[PDB]
C-alpha cells in the first residue's frame, strides 16, 4: 500500500485515492506577499493546561503522540475556527537532511521538520464522524528548524529507542504539549485535507509562522525510527513529507502584519 518511496509514494497515490488531485489539497507553498492579512481573524485560543497523553505509536509513517479526547480536556478556539476543536494527536513529519522535511514551505523554503497537533470539530461528536465534514478538523502545523535544542521535545526523543518499529506503542502519559509551541501565535489559514491517505479535504490548516528550534541530535533521533515492522529489512523513516500541492482556488489569510 501506500508509503513514501519511488514505487508507493506521492505520485502513486491518486490512484487508490483520486481525491489526491482534488482542488483543497495540502500541503501548500505559503507565499508571504501574496497571503491577506485578514484583520477579522481573531487570536488563536490554544489551551492545552489540562492535556491528557496516553500512548506514542509508530504506525508505520510517523510517530503519534495520543491523548485522551473523551472530555474537552486541551482545545483549540479562534483564530479563523468556529467552536471548539479538540485535541487528538500530534504527529512529526521530518527528512533524511536538515534542508527539508517540512511539508508546507514558507516562499518555497523547505524546514527540516513539521509538527502536526490534530483536533477535531466537538460538533460532530467524535473524530471518525468530524473526518466526514469540510470544517471536521483544524490542524495547528508548527515549523522545527535546527538550532537549540527544544527542552519540551526530549521527553518524545527519549522514548524512540521503544517504538522503533512499525506497530510499536509505549505508554506516554503526563506529555505537556505546551512545551512543543514557539512563543509567538501569528499564523497563516487556509482550507485544505489531510497530507497523507485518505487524503480528506476536511481541515481548516493553521500554520504558525514563528518556528521552533530543536537541536541536530533531537531530528537525528526521528531518522533512526524504521518504516518497517520488526523481522522485516530495515528503511529508515526520513522524507515522510508530501511536497507542495496546488493552490487551486483558495486564498491564504495571515492574522498578522
Ligand atoms: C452538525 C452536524 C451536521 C451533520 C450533517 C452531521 C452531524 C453533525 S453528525 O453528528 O456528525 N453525524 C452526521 O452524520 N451528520
Ligand atoms: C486526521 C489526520 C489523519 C491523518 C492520517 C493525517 C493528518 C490528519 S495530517 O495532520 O494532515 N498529517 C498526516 O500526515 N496524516
Ligand atoms: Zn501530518
Amino acid at each position: 500500500h501506500w508509503g513514501y518511496g519511488k514505487h508507493n509514494g506521492p505520485e502513486h497515490w491518486h490512484k487508490d485515492f483520486p481525491i489526491a488531485k482534488g482542488e483543497r489539497q495540502s500541503p501548500v507553498d505559503i507565499d508571504t506577499h501574496t497571503a491577506k492579512y485578514d484583520p477579522s481573524l481573531k487570536p488563536l485560543s490554544v489551551s492545552y493546561d489540562q492535556a491528557t497523553s496516553l500512548r506514542i505509536l509508530n504506525n508505520g509513517h510517523a510517530f503519534n503522540v495520543e491523548f485522551d479526547d473523551s472530555q474537552d480536556k486541551a482545545v483549540l478556539k479562534g483564530g479563523p475556527l468556529d467552536g471548539t476543536y479538540r485535541l487528538i494527536q500530534f504527529h512529526f513529519h521530518w527528512g533524511s537532511l536538515d534542508g527539508q522535511g517540512s511539508e508546507h514551505t514558507v516562499d518555497k523554503k523547505k524546514y527540516a521538520a513539521e509538527l502536526h497537533l490534530v483536533h477535531w470539530n466537538t460538533k460532530y461528536g467524535d473524530f471518525g464522524k468530524a473526518v466526514q465534514q469540510p470544517d471536521g478538523l483544524a490542524v495547528l502545523g508548527i515549523f522545527l528548524k535546527v538550532g537549540s535544542a527544544k527542552p519540551g521535545l526530549q521527553k518524545v526523543v527519549d522514548v524512540l529507542d521503544s517504538i522503533k518499529t512499525k506497530g510499536k506503542s509505549a505508554d506516554f502519559t503526563n506529555f505537556d504539549p505546551r512545551g512543543l509551541l514557539p512563543e509567538s501565535l501569528d499564523y497563516w489559514t487556509y482550507p485544505g485535507s489531510l497530507t497523507t491517505p485518505p487524503l480528506l479535504e476536511c481541515v481548516t490548516w493553521i500554520v504558525l509562522k514563528e518556528p521552533i528550534s530543536v537541536s541536530s541530535e533531537q531530528v537525528l533521533k526521528f531518522r533512526k525510527l524504521n518504516f518497517n515492522g520488526e523481522g522485516e529489512p530495515e528503511e529508515l523513516m526520513v522524507d515522510n513529507w508530501r511536497p507542495a500541492q496546488p493552490l487551486k482556488n483558495r486564498q491564504i489569510k495571515a492574522s498578522f502584519k
